[PDB]
């Protein structure tokens, strides 16, 4: 039911990849975890769930964000699920922005996607239960993500305020119902009734929030998707209209890539550490 696929020592801790049979997704799923040195001592550590964006697997962040050095210093485990169900038994699309590598962290209601694309239930319910039963971790968790994953982290935190201590994102899709990436995915996964899309839009959820999770968002000003897909100003508007504890930082010259993420990921870890402990 569970297989450890790889184990790589990293800054005194361990990066480990797993495969398991997911009950929510009804298929084999891969996730990666980074266990800091503290995990080898008997201590329990907090967990930051990291949600990746379009076309990513469970490994991109682990390999490219350079989060391990500070995670090891702070004693924080990081768990990175895949971005969709995977396999020939799972529906796909030829486009980078639909299907595999593109689950959008929603529970699909439309055929043929609904058979396996239950990524919201996976990240919110199944994965944390698995993590906490396998690893020396406490029940303190936070969540973060990039782009499609930034959309994932914000929506999931906003909808589950009592479960997450803090949330952050790089370049999130803030207002998916109003951009092509979100409209294409939601139409496919959720259908044409745009009313059902509302619970999966970070900006709408932030406007509606009754409970707050402290939020940190970083956006690169040289990000080519900023105006058409991401719309940080819409998230700022939502926050201002609902007393929301959001800090949104804009960075000149920085883009959408992991070069941007790596340049600021330490701020995120320190932010999450503040609330995890
Ligand atoms: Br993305």
């Amino acid at each position: 039911s569970i297989e450890n696929l790889s184990s790589n020592k990293s800054f005194g801790g361990w990066h480990k990849q797993y495969s398991h049979v997911s009950n929510t997704l009804n298929c084999a799923m891969r996730f990666a975890i980074y266990l800091p040195p503290q995990a080898s001592t008997g201590a329990k550590v907090p967990v930051l769930y990291w949600l990746s964006g379009l076309t990513c697997s469970d490994e991109n962040f682990m390999q490219k964000a350079g989060a391990q050095r500070l995670a090891a210093e702070l004693g924080i485990a990081i768990v990175a699920p895949d971005t969709s169900p995977r396999g020939e038994g799972v529906a796909d699309d030829e486009g980078y922005d639909l299907g595999q590598g593109a689950g959008f962290y929603v529970n699909a209601t439309q055929a043929p996607w609904n058979r396996h694309y239950q990524m919201y239930d996976y990240v919110v319910n199944e994965l944390p239960e698995l993590i906490e039963s396998m690893f020396p971790v406490s029940d303190k968790r936070a969540i973060a993500g990039h782009s499609m994953g930034g959309h994932g982290a914000l929506t999931i935190a906003l909808r589950n305020p009592e479960r997450y201590q803090s949330v952050s994102a790089f370049s999130p899709i803030n207002n998916p119902v109003n951009c092509p990436w979100g409209q294409k995915a939601f139409t496919a996964y959720l259908g044409k009734d745009t009313d059902t899309w509302r619970e999966y839009d970070a900006s709408l959820l932030m406007r509606a929030a009754k409970q707050y999770v402290p939020a940190l968002v970083d956006q690169g000003e040289a990000d080519n998707f900023l105006a058409e897909q991401l719309k940080p100003e819409v998230l700022e508007a939502a926050a201002s209209s609902n007393n929301y504890p959001l800090e949104l930082r804009s960075h000149e010259g920085y883009d959408h890539s992991y070069y941007f993420i790596a340049s600021f990921i330490e701020d995120h870890l320190r932010f999450h550490s503040n609330y995890l402990n």
